[PDB]
DNA sequence: GACGTT
DNA sequence: GACGTT
């Protein structure tokens, strides 16, 4: 193990994070220190940097010192720590390339090398640049520098930048200078940049002088700069009446911007010659400012044609939910638009003339409409659009799939479904209803219209499971979730048929997760095209009670290839109840139950078993039996049991075996002898109290499967 | 420790439950074994009694030798257990009093001492019954025998009891006899007998010859004969048509008759002889019936008027709920009725007319209406009633506190409450809204006619809580659980007020459990009359991180003694925080956070902390100083964490440390050096992988607190 | 110094 | 025999 206590890694990668180092570590005089490209020493306690830390590592190119010594604001503890760094410490790297050294408490920028290309220094302890600072950095393209003087990582004063600091670095393209307390842009930045971002500081003011000779802009971020406090999670300064001030010439220089933000500005509205000069501006983000009225009657959306995504969230009125909301007509035009985010501005009611204007744009994929308080949703509206993927109507108060026509109206309060609310929607393929207040008895009529819907979710809800026809008006529905609606499940002494499974010809996956199924429920469950069953969170132990009346629940399942019954309040697992699940299976989730015992022989039941998962269960050991013959188990996960011990052999037969999982038990050795080992790829044994004097020369054997902490003696 | 591995405790009495012992421990010769009462060996793994077990036991009078040899049926794993006893091992103690041998598989009845006073054979494996199998035991009071033929205990025929067979036994009073697959009452049975319950056998036909000279008969229970099995959650055998078949006088020689239970055996009507000539009924079962037009229309509630409790529940039909449902006018007499259980008969609509019949009963207390289904709830029709404390209108669809009066509306689709439902309600203490659909913004304006409302649970709904004057119409209300209304509150973006809180003058509990509190809410909880506030299950940890703005929340709280901080997602605890909690509190809880460290000496910041609460936490050990000085801890839970070891000295200090739990930890001793011990009284040191070659004398000498397995080795 | 997965 | 808090 060459360079103990870090770990090798492929990319001549050497990680030591989170090693609770006090110092560097040199290593061994024997390792092949010039083969390393790259070391991480992250969130260790290292307060002092030397010339002879890096020295022998001839070809480091990227070294991440973060967390090391965080300012007393950014400390957990608030503890106050100073880095102290020797002059050549780095300068002893020549072929340094890429430096962090964010949330470390230095107070001044340490002598580099000119190999370097990028340098963080966010979240540090230095209030001053100069020209001194950045000599003969000619290769450095990236330099950030956020967070030195704000709420978090206080100063009295704010970030100091001389006139012409950062002038030398021609190379210099990207530069980052947030939450530094400025009120001015620092002057005279080098030409070279294409991003900028000085956002949230106090630079309430705005001139093209104070962007001069930028024309290479691609991005330029100065939100935050003059805020709205009311919507503030944070510490926040309102900003004064009577600013922001920018004027008309500001940007028209910055010929290749793409990217604008201005969130947070406190905008009433936006001014025509800030973006007539903006031909190539692609993103604009204009989020939480007050542009609630401007929207409606604005022109300005006309020319500005290329734009692809709008942000307009949270322009909401201070005291006030709007009844209505009509964009302006020149959002029509805006032939570019992919994504419109409008979030938070705060309307009751969604109607056909709302999005009128949107109604034609051949690119609009994404229309996000989440937290406005709407009431009244037409639904209607949404077939009329040629292009549209994702709809976002959730946490509003109505009243694989990624990648197909989605609509999202979770966290609403919907109590009953009526066909009539998807009158245009045959073209949706996902919808999810999750977190309502649906409490109808679901009869094969709430979704005759989505003749297309592919995935429905109806998790967190309050349905009733009674008629033996739910959902058949969606013979093409590959995937349903109907987790977390116990309430029904729950009652005692009544009814609950899951016949319907039988009736979805086309269903792959079903959720059934977390809705206490007891009792007086269907006897079998019967699919030929299910493949995949969450059953977790019921109480199928009590089912299992019953005589042999619940034997063959899961039998009728013909092609299930994964079934998942963790939190289900089981004590035991008969032979029995394995035998009677479908033959099919792959996988055999069994998390949190309350299993003491385990017959690993009778996993023969099950030949096809890749995957099984006794997690947070409470086997004291591994015995009565090892693994059986035939087995073709790849990952076994048995952690957070109370596991003392392992019978010998207990593993071998697994000859598929590739993933083990034994953390969290109380094992005290780890022996071979439990396999037979060379194929095994990961190996978890963390948490456990390991005694330490047969392991040590095994364990580092297979070192590159094992990703281990001594509990004896001290 | 002179009963090893049992447990000596008060009352003379010796528990040796779930050790997994395979024989009887005869004890050493030097223990006090004139002195043991009471031996319980509950769920050992003891097949087999012999002569010498209990010989030695000199004032042995209850043996408790339950679920050690369970029947196949009966067993978790269906093991057969067949359960042999020598002839003379219970006859060797002629002192033997309460005798328990259910759940073991023995075939006939063993020769008993004359001085059993009660017996019970449930569950075990005997089928036949005789006057042999009872000779002499003239002391005889209580014998069960329940169980012994039906699904989780089969036999091929049925439970065989000879005419007379227990004829000889004069003081017999309680005699049980359920699920034993009988067709017959067992015939000529002592006439001493108070309780008979033969119910869920097969007893299908009933005649005065069957309770023949059993006329001091208190409490007979001949239910689940013949039952209906579309409302079975087990195994069930319809009963045939033209079934049961009673007659007028099978019981009016019971004049002593106080309980009568006749569930589940399918009755469309009763017939009144039955009843005239039981003067003295106070409870009667009639629930799982076909009873739902019998009493809209019956006149037998007339002289049935020394009834106390009457159980109507489950009289539902078989397909359908009825639209109404009005009780016939003689249940208006029935002037002895305290509770009335109508749950489960499945009606839409609850009007005046409904209960009318019910107004004017002077002791009616308790009124059972959940699982009706009920979609329409006149609830001021319940102000007319001059007794009742307790409504359940709980499960339906509508659209301290024991012993006031209460209304349990959880569990129905409410989701806008207007003050008008609680016209007539003036008189309510308590009213459960836990479970609905309720997604209004209270604003002081829905409980306004509840003026004497003390309790209002309002948990598992979808308040919006963002007006200043929520329940400002109640400022009488003593306890208010807001819990799980996380929809709400996990909104982005949108603010939450919490200042309502201050006023509520007499408000003593809050729940504002797990509801996800984590950002943009108000900075500080004022009140001076709150006593306990649970804040489980938010993230106070994210608003904890926002600078100061959340370092005073809990401050204003200024007479509270109870703070609950359970899964807050703290990963650290600073001084800072302790110093700006209420300085009143004398108990803490601080489960299930993510703290790795915990500076002990910052608890001296909260002088009056009799309860600490860490459990499920992430310690390594306890060190890091020892409990401060001046400590007024009474109670220490550090459970569940990894603690591998403990500085020495680390409790002493706790002058006042009566309860400590250690358990499921990483401990390998137990030293006395961490205490300095006598006064403990609760020591837990379970689940801990304990090293087994300091404790062994010390926790002997404290054996009396300790309620501990060594995990070394082997 | 210590703390902690930010 | 074993299993498990019924």
């Amino acid at each position: 193990p060459a360079f103990l206590p870090c770990e090798l890694q492929p990319h001549g990668q050497v990680d030591c994070n989170w090693l609770f180092l006090k110092s560097v570590p040199h290593f061994s005089a024997g390792a092949p220190r010039a083969n390393v490209t790259s070391l991480s020493l992250i969130s260790n306690r290292i307060h002092h940097l030397h010339d002879s830390d890096f020295v022998h590592l001839s070809n480091l190119r990227v070294l991440n010192l973060k967390w090391n010594c965080p300012p007393a604001g950014l400390s957990p503890m608030h503890f106050p720590c100073r880095m102290t760094i020797e002059p050549n410490t780095f300068l002893a790297v020549p072929t340094l390339e890429e430096l962090n050294l964010s949330y470390n408490g230095i107070t001044t920028v340490p002598a580099l090398p000119s190999s370097l290309v990028s340098l963080s220094l966010s979240h540090t302890s230095i209030l001053v640049l100069g020209p001194t600072h950045f000599t003969g950095l000619h290769a450095l393209r990236f330099l950030y520098m956020d967070g030195n003087c704000y709420y978090m990582n206080p100063c009295p004063r704010a970030l100091e930048v001389a006139p012409g600091a950062l002038l030398g670095l021609g190379n210099l393209t990207h530069l980052s200078l947030k939450y530094n307390n400025l009120t001015e842009v620092p002057r005279r930045l080098p030409p070279s940049l294409d991003t900028l971002l000085l956002s949230y500081n106090h630079i309430v003011t705005l001139a093209p002088e104070d962007l001069a000779n930028l024309t290479a802009l691609r991005v330029l971020d100065v939100g935050g700069n003059c805020r709205r406090c009311d919507h503030a999670r944070n510490p926040c300064r309102e900003c004064p009446k009577n600013f922001p001030k920018l004027h008309p010439d500001t940007f028209s220089h910055l010929s290749r911007l793409e990217g604008l933000v201005l969130k947070d500005s406190s905008l009433y509205k936006l001014e025509k010659d800030w973006f007539r000069g903006l031909g190539r501006l692609q993103v604009l983000d204009l989020s939480e400012n007050f542009l609630y009225d401007y929207i409606t009657k604005t022109t300005i959306f006309n020319d500005l044609t290329q734009l692809r995504r709008l942000n307009l969230s949270f322009n909401y009125h201070k005291k006030v939910s709007f009844a209505h909301l009509h964009l302006a007509s020149s959002f029509g035009s805006l032939v570019s638009l992919e994504k419109l985010d409008m979030h938070g501005i705060f309307f009751r009611s969604l109607t056909n003339i709302t999005l009128q204007s949107l109604t034609r744009l051949p690119k609009l994929q994404s229309l996000h409409l989440q937290l406005n308080f709407i009431n009244q949703a037409q639904l209607s509206i949404f077939g009329a659009f040629p292009s549209l993927l994702f709809v976002d109507l959730s946490d509003n108060r109505i009243s694989s799939c990624n990648l197909n026509f989605t609509l999202d109206l979770s966290r609403n309060n919907l109590v009953t479904i009526q066909q009539e609310m998807f009158t245009r929607l045959s073209r949706l393929q996902c919808l999810r209803l999750s977190h309502n207040s649906i409490s109808q008895a679901v009869n094969g009529s709430q979704f005759v219209p989505l003749t297309s819907l592919r995935v429905l979710d109806l998790s967190h809800n309050k349905l009733d499971l009674y008629h033996g026809r739910s959902f058949t008006e969606l013979p093409q529905l590959e995937a349903l979730d109907l987790s977390y609606n116990s309430q029904p499940f729950s009652m005692q002494g009544v009814g609950h048929n899951l016949s319907f499974v039988a009736q979805l010809p086309s269903l792959r996956y079903l959720s059934l997760a977390h809705n206490g199924i007891h009792s007086r429920v269907s006897q079998k469950l019967s699919s030929a095209s299910l493949r995949a069953l969450d059953f977790s969170g019921n109480s199928l132990s009590q089912m299992w009670a019953e005589g042999d009346l619940y034997l063959c629940f899961f039998k009728g399942l013909r092609n299930l290839v994964q079934l998942d019954l963790s939190e289900n309040h089981l004590h035991t697992l008969l032979p029995r109840h394995l035998d009677n699940l479908p033959k099919s299976l792959r996988q055999l989730r069994l998390r949190d139950n309350n299993l003491a015992f385990f017959n690993w022989s009778s996993l023969t039941v099950l030949p096809r078993l890749e995957a099984l998962d006794l997690a947070g269960n409470q086997l004291k050991a591994l015995s009565n039996g090892s693994l059986p013959p035939g087995i073709r188990l790849q990952k076994l996960d048995v952690s957070s049991n109370s596991i003392g011990f392992v019978i010998p052999g207990f593993f071998v037969r697994a000859t598929r075996l590739i993933e083990l999982n034994l953390s969290a038990n109380a094992l005290k050795t780890v022996d071979p002898s439990w396999f037979g080992a060379g194929t095994l790829k990961i190996l978890d044994v963390s948490a456990n109290p390991l005694h330490c004097a047969a392991f040590v020369d095994f364990l580092l054997e297979r070192q590159e499967a094992v990703p281990v902490t001594c509990g004896s003696p001290g």
